[PDB]
């Protein structure tokens, strides 16, 4: 059941800065058939793809997805899948619904509704997700979220009967915020967080935040990270679902050791409370592989898939 097809999961990368831009390569990274095969390599089962939708659908009804943007998703689906990798296919970036849920209600479900359809037998090894990091009104009222991923579920089950639907909670996806989400009575849900604490580090210089935290910040282990995924099980045993960490990783412009020992604590804790999890990741600012000289970053990558399970 769900519990075996989050295990599944298992160690995942995303690939991102790529489909869920405004186009593909406007945030540095257009994707690769070779990107699977390095992945499988370096030891990941699963391939996140973020994909906002919202820059390739008709803004009026019936909010048609563009062919051209679709097919493009299909190959990435269908190359993961063929070549032994999960794939979890996401709604990600979408300002127009987290300002104003109910208006863009319609034209979200409408593109659900198209996934599903269009993804309906492929395998158990592709998962969907409902959204990323529900922010903006989703935040002023959780229940917002609750009442409106009830109906997304609902559209795609009326295709997708059983497949592993991942669920998140507000607050971008905050841990803390799993205490206001509440779910439907469904058996192949898996919930979902994401981790950046703290922002200071991990988003030391990133533009794209307002105001830009300064740079120049190191960091070490303290108590922060097993107290949070300490909250985090304990809620998945009170609710009886299986987690999955679909982000956590710290950007470039931080020191190098003080991402090291920030990614390997994060991975280590991870593993240790049984979640499932998807590094951000793959090849831009916080990346893992940098494509202008074709080499892993090692440290990094080590701190996720470690030679010895104690390093
Ligand atoms: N320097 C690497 C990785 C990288 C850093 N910042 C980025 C922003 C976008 C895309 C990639 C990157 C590259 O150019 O590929
Ligand atoms: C805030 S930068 C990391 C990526 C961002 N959280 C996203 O979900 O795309």
């Amino acid at each position: 059941g769900i519990v075996e097809l989050n295990r599944q999961l298992g160690r995942g990368v995303n690939l991102g800065n790529a489909l869920e831009a405004p186009w593909e390569g406007a945030w540095g990274v257009r994707l690769e058939e070779g990107f699977f095969e390095l992945i499988r390599e370096a030891g990941f089962k699963t391939i996140r793809l973020p994909v906002s939708w919202t820059h390739h659908a008709g803004r009026a009804a019936p909010y048609t997805i563009d062919p051209a943007f679709f097919s493009r998703v299909d190959w990435a689906v269908t190359q993961a899948t063929r070549r032994g990798l999960n794939i979890v296919v996401n709604v990600h970036h979408y300002d127009e619904l987290n300002a104003n849920p109910q208006a863009e209600e319609a034209r979200y479900l409408s593109i659900w509704r198209q996934i599903a359809e269009r993804y309906r037998n492929q395998p158990g090894s592709v998962y969907f997700e409902l959204l990323n990091e529900p922010h903006g009104r989703f935040n002023d009222n959780p229940q917002l979220w609750n009442d409106l991923l009830a109906k997304a579920l609902r559209v795609v089950r009326e295709s997708n009967p059983s497949r592993a639907v991942i669920v998140g909670p507000v607050g971008w996806n905050s841990l803390w915020r799993l205490s206001e989400l509440r779910l439907p009575d469904d058996p192949n849900l898996i919930v979902t967080f994401h981790y950046y604490d703290p922002l200071e580090f991990t988003h030391q210089g990133a533009e794209w935040l307002n105001p830009v935290p300064p740079t120049g910040v190191v960091w070490h282990q303290q108590n922060a990270i097993a107290q949070a995924m300490e909250f985090a099980q304990r809620w998945a045993e009170q609710n009886r679902r299986p987690i999955f960490v679909g982000e956590f990783g710290a950007y470039e412009k931080g020191d190098l050791d003080s991402r090291v020992r920030w990614t390997g604590a994060v991975r280590s804790e991870l593993e240790k409370r049984n979640f499932s999890w998807a590094y951000w990741e793959f090849a831009a600012g916080f990346g893992i592989y940098d494509r202008t000289t074709r080499q892993w970053r090692t440290p990094l990558l080590k701190a996720l898939v470690p030679e010895q399970p104690k390093l």
